[PDB]
């Protein structure tokens, strides 16, 4: 497989899901300005940020987790982005939501979490350009806390420092100063974000925030190395209990890994290698007849891209290296198409036309766009290229229509680790 395209496609998804007031070497044709007007409740701007699936929901924690993932990849596997040739384009991709978090940052302690109301804007199916539906927004603060949407939020800061402090530092250091408020807001304002935020309960409920505090404390002691994060990651931290899974609500096995790797701490490493044995072939996912490490119905590849992101992680710090590297390129080639087909959209042999997306769901400009394209029995107008949809059954079946919004579903965070892990298999190429 074409890695360096892969690379250069997925990229791509993300750019198809900006909001907000798009620059002037815009790559996707059919996308224009949108949601301009998006701002708080004393009129602060919110423009910007992704969309988060195929609505047009700013939800703030599944963005900020997809940020996170994206900014440890490149971190990790940067030489694989180098090779590929998309290296600057990957940083201007999470530059986007990372000026979205400083905008959302209001003040020390209120940090908006959500711009849109996710039932109004389901109800809706047409381009963002064409939005005409009140889009408010809702934020944390004291009064409404959300420690999980916070110390996430601090963790994209703090991983973008990281990113970003030997090209930009002025940009870097703006993110690094926020990642500390917002944690010290996280650690002094406990609570889960979507009881606060009580629209996102329906779409991104959060099961538990300490995680997430020991979550964005490793990444704050990775960025500062203050003894104090390095506490703080240990008090929310757990060595006894191995993760289920990696992605937006559980953050175990992510702060397990990073403070083993970067932190050198030993005490997280059998947590790390339970993981790392409960995904392999042999251990508790099921895997489909045809190969795919298959958690649950709703985004397996997702789930499946995610622990190969980890699994790629853990062998370049040589943990179960050779078997961490061969489970995660059997998951990401079922992606790419072993199956017969790839899930991914743009990419490969008979890629999904119908991905459950609206804007690739238009035709272009000036035509129409309304429920009749949600119900159209043929592809997609425009091609989301890069776009990993959630993926097929546990028997490997898969009918790319647009109404199964299950198998069919794309999102930022289907995509985080995804890409991560295609950088770290093209950096691979280069070692070998
Ligand atoms: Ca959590
Ligand atoms: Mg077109
Ligand atoms: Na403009």
């Amino acid at each position: 497989y074409n890695y360096d395209e892969v690379l250069e496609k997925s990229i791509l998804f993300y750019e198809a899901e900006r909001s907000g007031d798009l620059p002037a070497n815009n790559r996707i044709p059919y996308r224009g300005d949108s949601a301009l007007g998006d701002q708080g409740n004393q009129g602060q701007d919110l423009t910007g940020g992704w969309y988060d699936a195929g609505d047009h929901v700013k939800f703030g924690f599944p963005m900020a987790f997809a940020t996170t993932t994206l900014a440890w990849g490149i971190l990790e596997f940067r030489d694989g982005y180098e090779a590929a040739g998309q290296y600057n384009l990957a940083l201007d991709s999470i530059r986007w939501t990372l000026n979205y978090f400083l905008k959302a940052h209001v003040s020390d302690n209120e940090f908006y979490g959500q711009v849109g109301d996710a039932n109004t804007d389901h109800a809706y199916w047409g381009r963002p350009e064409d939005m005409t539906m009140e889009r408010p927004a809702w934020s944390i603060s004291p009064s409404a806390p959300g420690s999980d949407l916070a110390a996430e939020t601090a963790a994209a800061l703090a991983a973008g420092y990281l990113v970003f402090r030997d090209s930009d530092a002025a940009f870097a250091n703006n993110l690094l100063a926020h990642s500390r408020t917002l944690y010290d807001f996280a650690l002094n304002n406990r609570g889960i974000y979507s009881q606060s935020i009580s629209n996102a309960a329906g779409f991104y409920a959060s099961s538990a925030y300490e995680d997430e505090l020991a979550w964005g404390a490793a990444w704050l002691y990775r960025a500062t190395e203050e003894q104090e994060y390095l506490d703080r990651a240990y008090e929310f931290g757990t060595t006894t209990n191995t993760a289920w899974a990696y992605d937006w609500n559980e953050k175990i096995v992510g702060y397990q890994l990073l403070l083993t790797t970067s932190a050198g701490q030993t005490d997280f490493l059998p947590r790390v290698e339970n993981f790392l044995r409960n995904w392999f072939p042999g251990g508790s996912v099921q895997y489909t007849p045809l190969g795919l490490a298959w958690l649950a119905q709703w985004g397996p590849n997702r789930y499946a891209a995610n622990a190969a992101f980890i699994a790629l992680v853990s062998a370049k710090y040589n943990i179960l290296a050779s078997e961490s590297e061969q489970f995660a390129r059997s998951q990401i080639h079922y992606m790419l198409g072993d199956a017969g087909r790839s899930y991914v959209v743009g990419f490969g042999n008979d890629p999904p036309q119908q991905p459950h997306h609206r804007s690739s769901s238009c035709p272009d400009q000036p035509a129409e766009c309304d429920w009749d394209e949600f119900n159209q029995p043929g592809p997609n107008y425009q091609i989301l290229y890069g776009a990993l949809v959630g993926g097929p059954d546990q028997n490997d079946q898969f009918e790319d229509l647009r109404s199964d919004y299950i198998r069919n579903e794309v999102a930022n965070d289907y995509n985080a680790g995804f890409q991560g892990a295609v950088a770290a298999l093209r950096a691979i190429q280069l070692r070998d």
